[PDB]
This record gives C-alpha cells, structure tokens and sequence, in this order.
C-alpha cells in the first residue's frame, strides 16, 4: 500500500501524532479512514515500538464490534493506518444528542462490547480502559471499539515480580460498569468539579443512581464497579446477566 | 568534582554501562570508590533519566547500612558516581568463605537491613529486591545496601489505575526472608536446576528447612515469605521479632 492508492476526503480528527481522514481506494472505490502518525513525534514520546506491537495485534482482530485495521504502510517520515469507516461516528455524540439511552439500546451496546472483549479474551488479547470518544457506530448501529489499547537474579524475586500482569483483564469490566451508568444516566458515575474530588469518588467507589435507574441495571453496574478487580464478574457473567438478556437485541 | 581530583587504584567491578575503581581524592587522601557510566550506553537502554532520579534519591540517604553516594559529576561522555568504599567487599564472598552464617551474625545482618529499610520508609523511599552481590561490608562489619534500586480521562479510570504502586514496599520484606534463609542455610530457598522449576517453587512458595534451622528463625522466614504481599510483616515487626531481639548484636 502507498498514499497514491487513496483519494483523500474530509478530516475525521486531529491528534498529537497525526490526523485522520475519510478516504477511498482509487481503484476499488472502497470507503475507509486513513490515520497518519509522524515517526519523529512517536519516537519523541517513546511510543514508536508500542505502536508497532498494538498495530500487529489489531491486524489480526476481526469482529463486528472492533474497528477493523485493514492494513498499514509507511514512508520515510510517516506511518499510515487503513481503518474501517464507521459512518455514524462516536457514541459520545449520540449520547449528547439523546441526553441518555433507554434500557434496550444500553443493554445491546453492553452486549456488543462484552462480545468484542470475550472474542479478544479467547485470543489472550487484553484491553485497557474504554472511553465513549473511542467507541464508533457502524451504519447498522453496531458499536465499535476504536482505540490503540490492545495488549498480548530469579532466586531473589517475589511471586508478584515473576508472575506478570495479574488482573489487567479486569480493567475493562470496570469500564463496562462506567459506560452502562453513563449510557443510562447521561453522565459518568464519579463526575465532580475538581480532579481531587473525582479521584476521591473513584477510590472510595462512591456512586449513587438517580431514581429512574431500574433494579436490574443497578445490580449489573454494582457488580462491575467493585474496588477489588478480582471480584468483578467474568465477561460470560455480564452476557448472561438477567437485565442484559431481557433488554439486549443481540 | 572532576576526574583529575582523584588518584585511581584497582578495578572493583566491570559492568554493562561502566566500571568501578578504588580511588582516593588527591588533596584530602580520602579513600572511596568511583563508578563510571557511559551516557550513550544508558541512553541505548533507556535508563539515563531513571539513573538521574535514583542518583538524586541516593544523594540524600545517610545511613550506616546504606552505601553512601558522596556525590556525582559528568563530562561530555560519562557519568561518575563517588561512592563509599566498603573494605570487606560483598557479603556473598563471606557466605562462600564460611559456607553459612550462625544465628547471631544472621540476626544482626537482618537488623541492619531492616533498619536501613525503615530509615528509607520514613523518607517515603522504597527499595526493590535485594541480592547478596549488592550487599557490601564496612570495616566494622556493618552490611551496606549497594544498588541503584531506590524509588520515591480520569472519569473512566478504575481505582487500580489511579491509586499508584500499592505494595512495592513489600518486595523487600520477601527479600529479607530469602536472605535470612540464604544466610543460615548457604543457599536461597527456591533454588532449582531449571528456570521453570525455580519459577514454580517461588510462585507456589515451596520451601523447606534443613533440620538445623531453629524454630525462631523458621517463624520469621515463614512470616516474610508470604505469597500475598500485604500479609508480609511491617519492618517494625521484623525488628521486634523475638528471634531477632534474642540473637542480634544491634
Ligand atoms: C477512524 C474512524 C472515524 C470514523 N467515523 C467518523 C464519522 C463521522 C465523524 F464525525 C467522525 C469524527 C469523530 C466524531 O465526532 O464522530 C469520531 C472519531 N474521532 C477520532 C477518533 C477516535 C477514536 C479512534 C479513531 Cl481512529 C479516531 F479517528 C473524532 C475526534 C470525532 N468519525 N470511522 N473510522
Ligand atoms: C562500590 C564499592 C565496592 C567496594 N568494596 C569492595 C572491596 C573489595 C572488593 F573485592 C570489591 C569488589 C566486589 C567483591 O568481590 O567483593 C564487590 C563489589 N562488586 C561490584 C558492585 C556491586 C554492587 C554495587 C557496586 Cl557500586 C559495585 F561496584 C564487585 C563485582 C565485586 N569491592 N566498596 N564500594
């Protein structure tokens, strides 16, 4: 692949490393998104090798609820990512438009996200925290995880220094809890006017529900937002949750 | 400080970044050790900034059981560390010479190490794993910790991603347990012919004592070698341990 193979359209985002544009392959006329990253900006932040690894993992993930990376190429100065175009944009814009989502739309979104996370678990691929700005919508309204957050002397070392990352798979369970609350309420559960107060609310797990949040939704969110990561449910338990099975379309 | 201020003696160690030499300040005739580190080798391993930080922390630590860093300087290519000279060298060589240490010598060493670790705790300075090759002996036989191992969007983050390093202060408690066993037995507790078998023995906390290890020493080692870091004792509990208070000269 080379830049000349693509016709460029409007910008779809401006970042620290580079920009994203709507594009189309000149020959096939296939609509996609091209993200440009500057090699020197990546090397300055020490994320160059980290990008190579995430891009390698992202290349082999094929799921309706994960934004597809069709490929990548580079020239002497830039790295180019050929990504799926999600025509309905970020779920954050849809949340601003509707104020809050009903229980069916929320449960369906949670299902899609847990499905994408379960598909990755089976490939021993782990995901970090999920933000709504990093969730895009396909034409058939399917949510898509669109971030670059995928992961895959001895005698004197303690078990915690040799065993490796123990509960990194449990960060995204907390994310599902935050997102399920945000989708139903219209705001994240630990929101506060200061950083210190937001920090305190998260650390003390201090959240309450407005009166309109139903008992089933309260049960799932309370099981996801556990201080102790090992006490958060497995993804299969989320997919089998009675509030999820009663309200999800998928 | 500059290199010309020092007379150089014999080498005291050859490393990846540079070498260590006995030295003496030309004017005062004060005996010390000079460690040379090559800036380009540090930058190649991405440890340059990490050295700056540890050297800054090490500069303000003054304790009889911590190897003193009197100062540091640099030229265009190298970093120089002015260190205390510990005439009796590494405790590892003494352990090879004696085969194993008696209970008084072991309890006194543990006391010195826990004292150095407690002094650092009070300054909110944390230490990593301790190896016998990194423990030096002063002329009056005091043990000295001689390593460079000292340490000092929000809405969507889980408590484990915002709270910071939780039990890093508990790595050195496991180290005291390993060292206390090594000092009394003559070999580390999880030693095995393969890496995989050593890995298994540490992870499963599989250790046994030869018949000569006394009950008091067994009690302290068993309390230190806990799989769960939060269950390891506080440093004050080690210093107040009845086996320690009965056998330590300090
Ligand atoms: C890569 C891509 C964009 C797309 N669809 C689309 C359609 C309409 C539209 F307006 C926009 C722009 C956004 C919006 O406001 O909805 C959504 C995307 N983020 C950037 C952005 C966030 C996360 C990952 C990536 Cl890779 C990324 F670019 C910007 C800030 C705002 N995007 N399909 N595939
Ligand atoms: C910095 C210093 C050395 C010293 N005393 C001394 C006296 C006799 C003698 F032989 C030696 C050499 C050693 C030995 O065999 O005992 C001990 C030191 N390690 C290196 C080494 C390990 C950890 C930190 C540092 Cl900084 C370091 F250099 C080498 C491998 C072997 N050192 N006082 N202060």
């Amino acid at each position: 692949w080379a830049l000349e193979d693509f016709e460029i359209g409007r910008p779809l985002g401006k970042g620290k490393f580079g920009n994203v544009y709507l594009a189309r392959e000149k020959q096939s006329k296939f609509i996609l998104a091209l993200k440009v990253l500057f090699k020197a900006q990546l090397e300055k932040a020490g994320v160059e090798h980290q990008l190579r690894r995430e891009v390698e993992i992202q290349s082999h993930l094929r799921h309706p609820n994960i934004l597809r990376l069709y490929g990548y190429f580079h020239d002497a100065t830039r790295v180019y990512l050929i990504l799926e175009y999600a025509p309905l944009g970020t779920v954050y814009r849809e949340l601003q438009k509707l104020s809050k989502f009903d229980e069916q739309r929320t449960a369906t979104y949670i299902t899609e996200l847990a499905n994408a996370l379960s598909y990755c678990h089976s490939k021993r691929v782990i995901h970090r925290d999920i933000k709504p700005e990093n969730l895009l919508l396909g034409s058939a309204g399917e949510l898509k995880i669109a971030d670059f957050g995928w992961s895959v002397t001895l005698d004197y070392l303690p078990p915690e220094m040799i065993e490796g990352r123990m509960h990194d798979e449990k960060v995204d369970l907390w994310s599902l809890g935050v997102l399920c609350y945000e989708f139903l309420v219209g705001k994240p559960p630990f929101e506060a006017n200061t950083y210190q107060e937001t920090y305190k609310r998260i650390s003390r797990v201090e959240f309450t529900f407005p009166d309109f949040v139903t008992e089933g939704a309260r049960d799932l969110i309370s099981r996801l937002l556990k201080h102790n990561p090992s006490q958060r449910p497995m993804l299969r338990e989320v997919l089998e949750h009675p509030w999820i099975t009663a309200n999800s379309s998928k």
